[PDB]
């Protein structure tokens, strides 16, 4: 079905998901000079101290770490959000080289990878209903640049061997997502969509200004993953990112000046 190759890549997605050419598609390029500082925007409130990770899984497009979202144990609120959003999973998008990999870009600059922490608005009851609403999800986006190792990402890096191919999964408990956060929580925000099919326009994007750095050896491990299932020809999982989409009639607000 869909993927990131030339025959099923992002340029082909519109044929099965017409909304690919919609009005609030993601990702986008963040032009730092036309972004509007908005002093009425509140600080983000990330409460991940009760977070419960359960499993890590290679879904053939990326790898996801899933959390128990049966109760308000890891939530996001504040910022441009109203209500509570529960963390359901986080995943990454990365490139084949260090100069590409992120989905969002800042003044056209691409980062080595991009981490997405996905949350759904609890007023909707479950994830499936939330994706059907304009204010259903809140995704926290964090850029990764190659530099020094991120201690808090190593646990994730070491388990990849066990989920090398599509469909593989592994128990992944007691992982603390707080170890992936940059020091500052300043951000840009705009209304957008999921960056993979079905590309629903149900997301309030919150992109952090400050990147976290990971080491070259850490990102290398990501690139060893496979898109294919076991027993199939090896297709390295790299460049699983969608290019920037037209901003159209949207404004990017910044929480800092
Ligand atoms: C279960 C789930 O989170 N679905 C998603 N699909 N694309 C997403 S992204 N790239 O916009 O964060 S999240
Ligand atoms: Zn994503």
């Amino acid at each position: 079905h869909w993927g990131y190759g030339k025959h099923n890549g992002p340029e082909h997605w519109h044929k099965d998901f017409p909304i690919a050419k919609g009005e609030r598609q993601s990702p986008v390029d963040i032009d730092t000079h036309t972004a509007k500082y908005d002093p009425s925007l509140k600080p983000l409130s990330v409460s991940y101290d009760q977070a419960t990770s359960l499993r890590i899984l290679n879904n053939g497009h990326a790898f996801n770490v899933e959390f128990d979202d049966s109760q308000d144990k890891a939530v996001l609120k504040g910022g441009p959000l109203d209500g509570t959003y529960r963390l359901i999973q986080f995943h990454f998008h990365w490139g084949s080289l260090d100069g590409q990999g992120s989905e969002h870009t800042v003044d056209k600059k691409k980062y080595a990878a991009q981490l997405h922490l996905v949350h759904w608005n609890t007023k909707y009851g479950d994830f499936g209903k939330a994706v059907q609403q304009p204010d259903g999800l809140a995704v926290l986006g964090i850029f990764l640049k190659v530099g020094s190792a991120k201690p808090g990402l190593q646990k994730v890096v070491d388990v990849l061997d066990s989920i090398k191919t599509k469909g593989k999964s592994a128990d992944f408990t007691n992982f603390d997502p707080r170890g992936l956060l940059p020091e500052s929580l300043d951000y840009w925000t705009y209304p957008g969509s999921l960056t993979t099919p079905p590309l629903l326009e149900c997301v309030t994007w919150i992109v952090l200004k400050e990147p976290i750095s990971v080491s070259s050896e850490q990102v290398l491990k990501f690139r060893k993953l496979n898109f294919n299932g076991e027993g199939e020809p090896e297709e390295l999982m790299v460049d699983n990112w969608r290019p920037a989409q037209p901003l159209k009639n949207r404004q990017i607000k910044a929480s800092f000046k």
